[PDB]
């Protein structure tokens, strides 16, 4: 579904609409302090070409950048995250799918309540897209995971293997 990005807080100022991935918003949007998603789920990125800090948004109105946990008003690309009916992910203790593993089909608000490792060193996203979070309860750095293999933490864009929670990419509506 459509995303509309606004330069000022409270859905004011210059705005820009996207209906598909946009790798470089810079010509169209100088800063981003509010957003409306008409439906579905989007990942915002601080840098062009789907790099830098990532932020998960879904259907709804976001009146300030803090409402998507944004650290600033820098948004320079955005990805439409594919819908999935079902979700399934395997999280591994070690790189290259080695060591102990835990499998989820639902959100997990605290990984260490279920798996006694502070780090995940590889993962396989079997069904659906997910957001991996550095910290428990969906906080800290965010990493979008789409269906595919992730042999080490660098494959999800992280600089270390710290994981605290993970969330299915789902539109409730």
């Amino acid at each position: 579904g459509k995303i509309t990005l606004y330069e000022d807080r409270g859905f004011q100022g210059r705005h820009y609409e996207c209906s598909s991935d946009h790798p470089n918003l810079q010509p169209y949007l100088s800063r981003c302090n509010s957003a409306r998603v008409d439906s579905g789920c989007w990942m915002l990125y601080e840098q062009p070409n789907y790099s830098g800090l990532q932020y998960f948004l879904r259907r709804g109105d976001y009146a300030d950048h803090q409402q998507w946990m944004g650290l600033s008003d820098s948004v320079r690309s955005c990805r439409l995250i594919p819908h999935s009916g079902s979700h399934r992910i395997r999280l591994y203790e070690r790189e290259d799918y080695r060591g102990q593993m835990i499998e989820f089909t639902e959100d997990c608000s605290c990984l260490q309540d279920r798996f006694r490792f502070n780090e995940i060193h590889s993962l396989n996203v079997l069904e659906g897209s997910w957001v991996l979070y550095e910290l428990s309860n969906y906080r800290g750095r965010q990493y979008l995971l789409m269906p595919g293999d992730y042999r080490r933490y660098q494959d999800w864009g992280a600089t270390n293997a710290r994981v605290g929670s993970l969330r299915r990419v789902i539109d409730f509506s």
